[PDB]
């Protein structure tokens, strides 16, 4: 019924595939490997920037701007001595509909879930919230409620059937994009 639940079903496979891809790149084998993972996160933030700063979406999601993680990820790349990668502008210039944008935000916000596990694994590489893993630090209100607050708004929006299709497309496209970014930074 809820939009969030439908999106969860629709992206269950892409998620399993993505989780497997991440495990295969061995992000915690070394700081260099971890840095390549941070580079992928950083590039995904560049794709999402125009959405987190969009006035229309900011009105729908109060506090939107502060959900971005670009400064932290860029600071982490600097800590790790990894040069910042160049964004290809493909998503920023894609001219996404509002509905597609909701699917991209769904995936970006959802990608924060379980980050405490990644944060814990980063400790093995002697990294933490003040060095190298700044982008995985837990948010103020806590990961849980941050997600619950976002989903309540998402599920309340009224969309027509075409817009629902576009939101699903946006979520699918975002999962595929993160995978492309990982293949790029680990190449
Ligand atoms: C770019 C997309 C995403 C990436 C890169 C991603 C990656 C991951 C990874 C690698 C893990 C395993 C963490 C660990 O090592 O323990 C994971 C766990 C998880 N992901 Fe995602 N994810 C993404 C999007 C999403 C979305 C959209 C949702 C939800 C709508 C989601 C929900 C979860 C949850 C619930 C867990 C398990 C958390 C727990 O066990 O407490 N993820 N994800």
């Amino acid at each position: 019924n809820l939009r969030s639940q439908r999106l969860n079903l629709l992206t269950n496979e892409p998620h399993q595939r993505l989780e497997s891809l991440v495990k295969s790149k061995e992000p915690f084998a070394s700081r260099d490997n971890f840095a390549r993972f941070v580079a992928a996160q950083y590039l995904f933030q560049h794709d999402l920037e125009p959405l987190y700063r969009n006035e229309a979406l900011a009105r729908l999601f109060p506090g939107l701007a502060s959900r971005a993680r670009d400064d932290a990820a860029r600071a982490d790349l600097a800590d790790l001595g990894h040069p910042v990668p160049e964004g290809d502008q493909s998503v920023r210039e894609a001219d996404l509909s509002l509905a597609e944008a909701l699917g991209w935000l769904f995936v970006s916000e959802g990608s924060k879930l379980g980050a405490a596990f990644l944060f814990k694994k980063a400790a093995a590489l002697e990294l933490d919230e003040n060095f190298g893993a700044r982008h995985l630090a837990e948010p103020e209100g806590g990961r849980a409620q941050g997600w619950k607050s976002f989903v309540a708004i998402l599920d309340g929006i009224e969309l027509n059937e075409e817009e629902e299709r576009l939101a699903a497309k946006g979520a699918s496209d975002a999962f595929n994009r993160f995978g492309d970014l990982l293949e790029r930074t680990f190449a």
